[PDB]
């Protein structure tokens, strides 16, 4: 057996394909089973639309031996373009192994496994390409997002989007996302989910603050300031340039997106700007996007 | 050397360039040596303008020596997407070693080989995706048909079309066709080149059905039936979504197409259709698309 | 650690990120350290716009450790997309290691390593698909050019531009060219940037034709001719399909330019022509594209 061909065939009973039915609409995408007590990790974007009008879409688990199973979501997050699926009382489950996306390098050989029984699933091979990478997510009502990515050379499609990103030790290190190839990191797929599975939300920091990106007084250059904002009251103005958020320097708006969310929620924070050409420092104490979650 | 070099270069005698020149009009593509009397198996894009219009086009072979060799038209098959060519009496012929695509996995790695001497021909790398898979394929005056073919995330091009997908033991599992990448499996290719080497054509079955594909009652719903086809025999109707095609289970249109030319020709087969709302199974006979060639 | 891990690890001290900032514009790419005295050597594109407006532009080097140094460009060739920037009185510099590209063959494993700094770098992974493959590249004031380049499926992007291709000694055999992917070779590149460090210009030939491709009399069809050039004095005619340019056949248009490079400037040399049907053989002597520089 092929040194791929092992990995892939291994990891298979672990991914499976989810599908949300409606009256005119069938929508498919894969998933991973993290937990064995039923327990499915996709991306928000495969199950959106059923989520978002669950009244008429019906959604369902097919394993690697075929059999179907009705599921239903414990919750998801478009910030993240993370969702988890429970299907209840399915016994013998292939519980997939989940790696440690921290200790992931440049240059590793990965496969992109897609549902192995989906309509036109694949897996695909290459290496990572990149690693903490800020990359744009465009899905219908919600809104687009950014995240740290493992970037990849290894194909990202509708046939494995939803699937494990896998390393040689058939471990998990990321989740596929295809709407060159992108991965949600698994050790932040496991803090998002680990939050989803008891709270059916996950609460991110937010500041108030719409950003573009500069480059010439470099970073993202904040093009509006929300009235009574955390914002609002550190002082951030119009025209501002962020070039660093917390611990982390910021080199567009797709970074700053991402240094907002590794933000403490309710703890003071400085923000650095370059203000009509002049070095200011500011305090900020990040909100809750969801208040009453939180 | 490296050990996709190795496997490269031990099929690159195997490999041809083919050429189709006109007066105003140089066509190419790459072949593949499966018989040592002078055969040579490309897929009929390649070839399809030579064939339609063989008054003023002139095919020859350029073996990997550099030989120009004359190459006449054994047979073809838009529907397979196939093609055989002759060149009579050139000796020490390398014959490729032909593998069996039934025993190719996902993960496998293969290499995408083109012509060693073509204009931009390539030599790609990637491991098999999906298998199995259906898909439409546009040519000219031919018309469009599906296969199912190997999937492969090496590139398949302009410049390894027709070229042979190769396994690790530089063994052919497949032709190349790029007219993420396909190829038509080394079993159907020996069956069609079987019989397009001895009849000089292939006969397919047809039913006179056209399909569109339905998902939410999914399947291939009938868009038009032939007035005395074995659809009108059968008594399958316009608006049925065809879910099964003798013991293939039809996913859209395009497994449709696939599942037809599974069927034996002149024989009752079964038809499984949604009506209305209602599970009707119907009988068809299937007609030969060739009845004088048959 | 991976194959492609190691390899990639330990030739990121010698790729560097090349930045030209200006006050609206802030331009990156990838750099190759390839002598200890601090010379890098990018592709032309990356630092087109800050070489012709250089009043208005800034250019810097960051390395592997973050360290940023200035620098300053020595010389650059459009015609082979190549450029060599100077840093000065760097020390512990890790110099990459240098490979042979005509010890490169089809099917050799690659790595297209971009900058490890760099805003959006990607290190991309696959084979060596072709070799002396012509390929014309688009820029700003500049004009395009043809050049032989390795063919690589690794993808070529802006996040690995000017980068190197690295083989799987962790050696130097090509430089990659983002403006399926190509670089120009690690041997051409010794020879253009041996000159532009000694000379800070790198002077190629000229005949003074312009030609576009053809294939029916295949090849390079004159479309224009210089008056004075030394293909007005060779005696070469429009609608004249070239064949052959010295000890080269010519395919087309892109084999045709980079076939009068390989040219010796000032000594005779053979072009074959296909003229109205004729096969006409003429006698040329290559000028010298910048004068005062040879």
């Amino acid at each position: 057996a092929g040194r791929f061909t092992k990995v892939a065939a291994a990891v298979a009973d672990s991914v499976v394909t989810i599908e949300s039915v409606s009256d005119q609409e069938g929508m498919q995408g894969s998933g991973v089973i993290v937990d064995g007590r039923g327990y499915i990790v996709t991306n928000n974007h495969v199950i959106s639309e059923a989520a978002n009008n669950p009244s008429q879409f019906k959604t369902t688990v097919v394993f690697n031996d075929g059999k179907e199973v009705p599921a239903n979501l414990v919750g998801r997050d478009p910030k993240t373009d993370l969702a988890v699926l429970k299907v209840d009382n399915v016994d013998n489950l292939t519980v997939a192994r989940l790696g440690d996306s921290s200790k992931v390098r440049v240059g590793d050989e990965v496969l992109a496994v897609g549902a192995p029984l989906g309509l036109r699933s694949t897996v695909t091979q290459g290496i990572v390409s990149a690693l903490h990478r800020p990359v744009p997510l465009a899905e219908g009502s919600d809104t687009d997002t950014v995240i740290d990515a493992i970037q990849t050379d290894a194909s990202i499609n509708h046939g494995n989007s939803g699937g494990p990103l896998i390393d040689m030790d058939a471990q998990v290190i990321g989740i596929n996302t295809a709407g060159l190839g992108f991965a949600i990191p698994v050790n932040e797929m496991k803090l998002v989910a680990n939050s989803l599975i008891k709270d059916g939300k996950i609460v991110h920091p937010t500041l108030g603050i719409s950003t573009r990106s500069v480059s010439n007084a470099s970073g993202a250059q904040v093009a509006n300031v929300k009235a009574g904002s955390p914002a609002q009251k550190g002082g951030i103005l119009e025209n501002d340039v962020i070039v660093k958020v917390g611990n982390r320097a910021v080199a567009d708006s797709d970074e700053f997106v991402v240094a907002v969310r590794q933000l403490a929620i309710g703890q003071d924070a400085p923000i650095e700007v370059v203000r009509e050409g002049r070095h200011v420092t500011l305090t900020v104490k990040p909100d809750p996007d969801s208040t009453l979650e939180h």
